[PDB]
């Protein structure tokens, strides 16, 4: 199998990398097989993962070895998730990580401020269409100096000592990077409202200055958000907690504004999904029915508003449900049910057996940490989709 | 001597780093001695240089070995300069380089777009006061993607295939980084006027949005520049060719707008120095007299660098850079002696020549015309007059 | 194709590595395909080649860039050859290289004394059955200190400033390393006879002390060689110029003693092949007829005497014919003829078309440097075989 | 101070290297000062240490972070010691380490078989007189393949999962490497007597084949050892546990055979020191009196190290190593003062305690029992008496 062949051919520079491979790569290869990637792409993505991602992952937290940097991306503190994005017809695999610098979580780098960009630089000489300009824009607007990073660490739990996260879509035959910047450290240290910071960073983008439609969409979103998030500097959910961009040509990149909140019920889902009554069309409502059904059939909730240059009008957000603490066999049975409801019979009929085969070392009827998040979306052009995020290390140990 | 001891202690990871050391470090150690740095700071800076700068300099261009990336920073194509900044009371040493990535000047990195930031990241875990926000801001506004970088290379000579360069001030026992971003590649690829792209990038700075005084100073500079630099997309002089920032807290960083031009005479000097009559105070006029005198005493373009600080509403006189490539270095030394006497810096005058010879022991500097590359002169209200002398260190050694 | 997929997935740390890949890896992948390696082994070997060999190859000599170290392994000074070993039924691909240290050919490393062992160390943590003890034994007996290496360089042409060479057999599904140590630098600097040095280094092996049969074989070989190679310190071919070992368990390793000479004619072939009349059996003679025929149908000639612990009796050597300067289309037509004579009809019928497909950038009817060496062997148990060494860079530029 | 300046100039590639520096370099700089190394040599050695030794030390074992490889070189499992060698006229500093590979103590490298050679290769391009031939010889004779290394790990406690270690003498402004190869893993895996495997490896040396005098000295040592060490395959004392060489021209290298044993009293000391009566000369007897006196003034095994040089036919007295782990370090300091007075080294006696406290400022050395780990004593016909004091530097700092 590719993951075994690459281990034979490449070995490992060090033991943490070897332990990362032994705890993730068989799962990754399985996901790729299940999603119908050809063998040549399996090799491509696994070889890429070996060379670029393994060294980015830092030490492998395990009994007796407590790293200096502890990630919020997973239950055991490992800076890695693997996700799938499921349509009617097809499934795409994606990696989410934090790239860990070698002084991360110590005085010289308290918020792991440098590793992700270093990874992106290696990707920019690897891949012709990687563009770092929006990364650099937002790193400039929300990043902090060393002293400020140290102040932020005294105000934040260990699992939130970060400023950026990276995801890599393994799509078509390419690697497509996207990043998310956190607003909280800058809000805490500057005592500036999260809302003001978020929109000020956005309004200073080059593309915002050139694109009237984006400015119109952003003004509707600010109207919607202003009354719903804090006006003061407090970290009171609901709040504008992340800004996401795609590492592509800025005029093509989707700009994402992510809300985090700890309350969700039907009223709130409806409010978020329709932007308080702004969106009342049939596509929107069909999406809403999906999301309501999913909630009935079934960490903060997330709401992600995505905007593109050239589009004046806002769409429904993607909504993220946290699943940590809920039985993974229950979740699987629920998703089978939801897939049937969506008419995705094939996905329903394979979901549970494929889930087990992804995570052979664990008994999913006994685990509660393997499914970590579920995202749901509905797009006027693309259709409905569902994003499932897995704590791959929890699924392997 | 420190440069020799460090060569013995540390060796070299490869032969290009060894050649960079054998052509630069003895000079650098000399400069630091001549500037009255203590032995401990000589070690600090030479060890820093070995660890951080040698790998950043890439291959050492030499007969039989042509790198893929050729720098415009020096005559022989070497991405390094060493400068001194001279006052009444003190002299400080500065390094200027381009950090060369390992695929620089090839399809995967046509304009060497990544090495300087990588160096800066390493400096940010080394030094507590290094700040990358303004670097990242301007890299975002004036940097180009790979395909654009490839287009730019078809429109620029090999020595101008760059977007950024870095200087490191070796001051107060610290290393203070500053960078300069080139506007030309973006201007060429986007067919936008240099003046428009320069000020649009500046106007999107976070600090510009928060600081009324900086906006006001910028606004006076634009009024001065707009009728003097092109309004079209042409690359013709005087032009806004570089944006400089200091890699420190954005609220403390000096923002620089550098003009390049070929034409200079006393009336242009006055125009640049006084911003066409805007500045008429005694300090300004005393400065002007100094700069005129230097010009009389004395091909690359002239430079004119307008430096602005958040919290300051008013423009000061720029620093003026005289290009010295092609002029005999013994003449330049005699000219500087003369100028130092005129400023009343007798001690600097009496040591300049002997010190120059001792900086460059492997070459006869009276026979060279490329060792002195630039001379910058400045006057400050609070700080006094200063002179910046930029040396092509490799031309001084090979 | 694997070589293209790996280039997409891995990129290159630097431009010399990229140029090595662009001048060799398509050829390598072609060789592996032609030899019926499965796709999974093609990936294994090409990924291995990317990770381990590319950085070992040093700079890529090209117009305007003259490295400090110039290899004798190829016509353009590149430290690389690809060879095939052909039987009746099957063909095996092998890599020959010098691993170039980053100070090679300069005062701090005048004879490139360190790179090969550094490569072997990385292989010893990659591959479970790699054994370095014989490497270290011979490096101890024939290696030189810095001053001695500098003296040797004043007495040797630039293309012979080396002490070790490495080959990697890509066999079964493994990588099997072998090395060759040169005796000449130590002979020159110490003014010791090459014969004395060679046998003294051998007689100090641990396995020689434990294995009576090897000592008996070695005593017959010394009897045969003593009158034929110099008794003085001169570098007068015929001479004992290399010692070869396999980097495996010393009790399994073949020990090789390689003679170089500039004269070969029928008398001498017969003398070398039969060890001056010692070997007169039917297998030996059948081998001799092969070798004579090959010579008629068609750098020093080489003669390689291989011995194994547990075997008291010497076998016929492998004989190496240099082909540099001879037309590569002529060579191909000759080999087709020789293959037919051996009854290897299938090999004959595909040789020329496969050769062209290995080296598509060149016209083999116009080149004289692509075939560099040919080795012929006959083994009592294994049968006849032929080793063809290609200047892969000459075949690509 | 140099250790601080280098930390400022160089920083650290990772947090384990930073912790190694923060627990060792201040001590090391102190030792070098105390030994009257000039500031330039202090820089030379501390910069060398930063570049070459810090990466070789692997992870810094500490609460919450357990490495895969645990060294027997120190009490806390840290692969580092610092020693001083004291004469009448001078004191020199030595580093002892294991160079830890990145897969050490795991399936791909169970006995850390590659790191020390890799360090030595880097030293061989750094320093002109470093020679790897004897290293490679003994690595060939006593080193093991992966499967054998895995077998050995099942028969040895974690702290003895090693085959080699390295010392670096910081002498004459140079770095002089030496190594010690363990015989036990080969003895265990092959079930061969340690005595037989030790001498078979020695007897295959190129220099042994060329040097009649060394063979003769070896022959006298074997006669002495054969009735004292086991004839069977057992790992019981006194045993031939290490072979030491200097990484120099084989014809100049001292070959060492190190015995380990637990039992010592005055009659055993005499036996080891005189080789059971073989040596009876005045120098030898004067040495013996010294060593007896030290023993009276004063768990790891005792060591006895027999050092032989090509061209010398006759055996000299060994160096004897007293194990000091578990004994109070204030007592040891008082004992050494007493011994120094007895040797007539008044100045060394008068400074020993104060200097010890200044070497280890972060710990109260009067409360510790692991900081002094070994004390070696030697007498040489030509050179005089000497004392080697080995410190667990990390135990002196944490
Ligand atoms: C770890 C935190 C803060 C939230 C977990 C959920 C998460 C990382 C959503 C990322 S948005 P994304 O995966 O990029 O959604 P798509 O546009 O790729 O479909
Ligand atoms: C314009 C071209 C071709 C190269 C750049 C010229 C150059 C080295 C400008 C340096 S300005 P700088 O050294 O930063 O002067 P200060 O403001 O530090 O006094
Ligand atoms: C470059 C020089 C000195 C000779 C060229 C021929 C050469 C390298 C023969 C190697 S012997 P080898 O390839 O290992 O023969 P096999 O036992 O592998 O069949
Ligand atoms: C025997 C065990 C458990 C560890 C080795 C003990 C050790 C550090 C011996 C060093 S002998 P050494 O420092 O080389 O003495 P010198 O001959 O240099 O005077």
């Amino acid at each position: 199998r590719p993951w075994q062949i690459l281990s034979q051919a490449l070995g490992f520079p060090n033991y943490d990398q070897e332990l990362w491979w032994q705890n993730t790569a068989e799962t990754l290869n399985r996901v790729l097989e299940q999603c119908d990637y050809s063998v040549h792409l399996q090799y491509k993505y696994l070889a890429f993962y070996h060379k670029y991602i393994l060294p980015s992952l830092g030490p492998f937290r395990r009994p007796g070895v407590e790293p200096e940097y502890i990630s919020g991306l997973s239950h055991g503190g490992h800076p890695l998730e693997i996700s799938v994005k499921i349509d009617k017809s097809k499934t795409i695999c994606r990696l989410g990580l934090q790239a860990i610098g070698p002084l991360a979580g110590t005085a010289r780098d308290p918020l792991n401020s440098f590793g992700d960009r270093e990874l992106l630089k290696n990707l920019a000489t690897l891949l012709p269409h990687v563009d770092l300009r929006l990364f650099d824009h937002f790193n400039a607007q929300v990043g902090l100096d060393r002293a400020q990073c140290a102040v932020a660490t005294t105000k934040l739990i260990k699992e939130s000592h970060n400023i950026v996260c990276t995801s890599l879509d393994l799509k078509d035959g390419e690697v497509i990077p996207k990043v998310y910047f956190s607003t909280i450290p800058k809000g805490l240290v500057t005592e500036t409202p999260l809302f003001d910071l978020t929109f000020a960073a956005i309004e200073q983008m080059e593309v915002y200055h050139k694109d009237a439609p984006l400015r119109t969409a952003l003004s509707s979103l600010k109207d919607f958000l202003r009354p719903r998030v804090p006006t003061d500097a407090s970290i009171t959910p609901p709040l504008t907690g992340l800004i996401g961009v795609d590492c592509i040509d800025p005029m093509l990149s989707r700009l994402k504004v992510y809300l985090a909140t700890f309350r969700m019920d039907l009223s709130l889902i409806r409010d978020y999904w329709t932007l308080g009554g702004l969106l009342t069309d049939a596509g929107t409502m069909k999406g809403l029915e999906m999301v309501e059904t999913l909630a009935k059939t079934l960490l903060p909730f997330g709401i992600n508003y995505a905007m593109k240059p050239g589009t004046a009008e806002l769409a429904p957000p993607q909504i993220y449900f946290p699943l940590l603490g809920i039985n993974d066999g229950f979740i699987a049975d629920a998703l089978v049910e939801f897939f049937q409801y969506m008419g995705w019979e094939d996905q329903a009929n394979r979901y549970k057996d494929e889930l087990k085969a992804k995570f052979p070392n664990v008994d999913i009827s006994q685990t509660k940490n393997v499914h970590r998040w579920l995202g749901v979306a509905y797009s006027e052009t693309k259709g409905p989709s569902m994003n499932i995020y897995y704590d791959v290390v929890a699924g392997n140990v």
